[PDB]
């Protein structure tokens, strides 16, 4: 179950996915259905996730409702960020539903908008990556953000509903790539142990 290096499978069910680029190591532990522990040192950027990837053919709204119940130990020593993040193609679109961060709150923007749901209130951001690494190569995309305004580890967050208020704001979506409960590292160490992650589409947990 011990993941080092690059490694793209799926393990009990979730589509797990372990990315650095170089410098640091990491290591990633899959446990049952969607959880899993990482380790972070002296990265430059790291990402360990778990939940679906999909063939690139449908909508959000094809895929259905997705939600996503999660519980995480999160103790980044620096900068870090305990999310839901995917893609979406065509177009190239990363994204971050961020429920908790280390020392700085991203992801440095202007607000376009907020978003209360899930118990919480939520700043919506728009950034963009210019020829940097992504699931196609190195391009350019943009990355959509909604980010709480408190701290919290553990509770619901109902994907669907972000996606719905980016693209009100004009922020629009291709077809599905990936969703996922991510820990991300940011030239910083430190760990992580997801206890607890089930994606759930149309109500019925992934299979
Ligand atoms: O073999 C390919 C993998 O190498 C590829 O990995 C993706 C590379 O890009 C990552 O995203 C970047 C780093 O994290 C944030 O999104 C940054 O802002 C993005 O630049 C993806 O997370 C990795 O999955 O994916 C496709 C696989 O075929």
């Amino acid at each position: 179950q011990i993941v080092t290096d690059n490694s793209i499978g799926n393990h009990d069910g979730y589509d797990y996915e372990f990315w650095k680029d170089s410098g640091g190591s990491g290591t990633m532990i899959l446990n049952h259905g969607g959880t899993f522990s990482a380790q972070w040192n002296n990265v430059n950027n790291i990402l360990f996730r778990k939940g679906k990837k999909f063939n690139e053919t449908q909508t959000h709204q094809q895929v259905g409702n997705m939600s996503i119940n999660y519980g995480a130990n999160f103790q980044p020593n620096g900068n870090a960020y305990l999310c839901v993040y995917g893609w979406t193609v065509d177009p190239l679109v990363a994204y971050y539903i961020v429920d908790s961060w280390g020392n700085w709150r991203p992801p440095g923007a202007t607000p376009k908008g907020t978003i209360t749901v899930d118990g919480g209130t939520y700043d919506i951001y728009e950034t963009l990556r210019v020829n940097q690494p992504s699931i196609k190569g190195i391009a350019t995309f943009k990355q959509y953000w909604s980010v709480r305004r408190s701290k919290r580890t553990s509770g619901t967050i109902s994907v669907s509903n972000h996606f719905r208020a980016w693209e009100n704001l004009g922020m629009n979506m291709g077809k599905m790539y990936e969703v996922a409960l991510t820990v991300e590292g940011y030239q910083s160490s430190g760990s992580a142990n997801v206890y607890s992650n089930t994606l759930r589409i149309n109500g019925n947990p992934l299979s």
